[PDB]
């Protein structure tokens, strides 16, 4: 009893969007519907690209198929990268009577809008589309994977320091989203520049109306590269794992993050492997080896410690 | 190293098309590229539908698209139900361009037209598709796997016993494919009306330019009910299968159909135990239980058995 209703891309080659969260929450016995919001080729890395997008009306006309089928009722919505602004308000709508079709509906979302470093951020989508995520979407998600940056756009505050951190993500739990995860940050982790630190923090209700707030931080080991995809195969996982840890946003997160490491791991390596001396890896070669790394999916060896407030 | 280009519909629930083949050949190790024919919300046997179609042109603008990237070399190609005539030339023509890049290329197409019953048989796709399949498609496929209706359509020539049989499957493979398994058949198997036989027949070149053929005879216990899917999971695995058993069509066809059975009984329980006491169940309910399948799809418990010639 395990279905999902993920919105996302879909490439015919290589692992980008719904093709990176499909495999996974399946294996991990998920019964994902999936609803491709654009057909490419390969994702937009790559030198060339070709492909079509799926416009609002579209989308519209899939959703109503459900509809009619009675059987548009789903336990998780997942979504992710879009980049049209009229689309993702379709997506919210849908979300919406989904939910009132089951309460425990519980909206996984990636509020995708760009990336940063050190300052030198930048969104890789329209700006009309902060509005809606701010305004419209996050209201709604029960779970959101932003990064340092997009977490900064949304509250529309800098992080300076950790603390600063954890007061960006209480501003984003009273926006609506009970779990928050900064799945990296520009912080120097407690074990130097070689490591990546990420950030989470869950609010659960107390029995008497008051607050319990728990909150965590996983360092994991860097990879020197660039991989498209992570963002999506991350957010697919800690969906699964915080099934199976409805409260622990510290058991979940550790599992999810372990995994990353082997599926990049055996990634870079096997990519690394074919361009050995002296070559820098093509976005062609650094495609994620998903296939590959089912075993590690579904049976993650826990290698990293979360580290409770 | 094992890459397949499966292009096949896709629905967003339910399996059937791509969305039957991929997990399989997944589970199972192999790195699929999935070129959507169509994105429908759930198969066309549900009382509604909507969906979208892709035409000819925009099935070539994804081909460039792995051209222009040089990824176009697989080692297998995958193809099903296609409704468009022009559609289906067109991926000859790609599947051509496709195997002088790779010698080894193997073709594994599914004639799919129609179905049949003691003779009334009829097709269920325009009927201007007959000519390209027994003209230009079959010519060039190395494994295909039709109807008892679709073969007799193929070779023009009616079935009437086994030996019959044997001899439509002989003209097959004098069109091309040195694999040919008649899914399922109309003649009584030697074991009563409870099963269901399908016949294999396989042709090897004899280092002397002789002529070598196996030949096979499974009979699967029949499951009373309408399936969709069954078809398109079928050519998977067996693609899957006769890759580790290049040589064995009795070999592979064994545990291509030990799975088909695991899958079908757990999908018809599932199924009645949705709709018990009194109600026929719906083909909302029929559909194939995939993902909690998986664990036969890669250790299938063989409960069948080949019988040569
Ligand atoms: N180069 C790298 N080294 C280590 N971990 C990496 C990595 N690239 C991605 N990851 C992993 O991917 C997860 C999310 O990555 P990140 O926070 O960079 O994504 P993002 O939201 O910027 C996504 P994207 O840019 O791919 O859309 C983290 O768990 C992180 O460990
Ligand atoms: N009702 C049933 N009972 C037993 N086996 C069945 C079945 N329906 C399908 N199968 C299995 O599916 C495989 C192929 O089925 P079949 O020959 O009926 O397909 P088909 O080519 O008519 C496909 P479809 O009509 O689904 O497109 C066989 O291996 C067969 O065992
Ligand atoms: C088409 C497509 N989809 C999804 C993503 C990332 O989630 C990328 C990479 N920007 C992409 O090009
Ligand atoms: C859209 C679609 N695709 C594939 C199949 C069978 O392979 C069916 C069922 N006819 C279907 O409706
Ligand atoms: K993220
Ligand atoms: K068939
Ligand atoms: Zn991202
Ligand atoms: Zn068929």
């Amino acid at each position: 009893e395990c279905r999902v209703l993920s919105i996302q891309s879909h490439v015919v080659r290589g692992y980008v969007g719904n093709r990176a969260a499909t495999f996974p929450l399946q294996v991990l016995g998920f019964e994902v519907d999936a609803v491709n919001s654009v057909q490419f080729s390969n994702h937009t890395g790559y030198s060339h690209w070709k492909g079509q997008v799926l416009n609002s009306d579209e989308l519209q006309e899939l959703y109503d198929g459900l509809k009619l089928n009675h059987v548009n009722q789903y336990d998780y919505v997942l979504t992710g990268y879009t980049r049209d602004k009229s689309f993702l308000a379709m997506v919210v709508d849908i979300v919406q009577e989904l939910k009132q079709q089951n309460p425990r509906l519980v909206y996984v979302c990636d509020p995708v809008m760009g990336d940063q470093r050190n300052g030198e951020g930048a969104m890789y989508v329209p700006d009309d589309l902060l509005p809606v995520y701010r305004e419209k979407v996050v209201p709604v998600a029960d779970i959101i994977t932003p990064n340092q940056f997009e977490a900064e756009l949304l509250t529309g505050r800098k992080i300076h320091s950790q603390e600063e951190a954890l007061e960006v993500m209480d501003m984003l739990h009273s926006m609506g989203p009970d779990t928050v995860v900064i799945t990296s940050s520009n912080l120097l982790s407690p074990r130097g520049s070689d490591y990546l630190m990420a950030l989470g923090s869950q609010r659960t209700r107390a029995p008497d109306g008051s607050v319990v707030t728990q909150r965590i931080r996983m360092e994991m080991h860097k990879v020197d590269a660039v991989f498209v995809g992570t963002g999506d195969l991350f957010a697919a996982m800690l969906l699964a794992w915080t099934h199976k840890h409805p409260n622990n946003l510290k058991v979940a997160c550790e599992k999810t993050v372990s995994a990353m490491h082997h599926v990049l791991q055996r990634t870079i390596k096997c990519a690394k492997a074919k361009s050995g001396e002296g070559v820098k890896p093509s976005p062609a070669q650094l495609e994620l080896r998903m296939v590959q790394s089912k075993k590690d999916i579904e049976s993650p060896e826990i290698v990293v410690q979360a580290t409770v407030l």
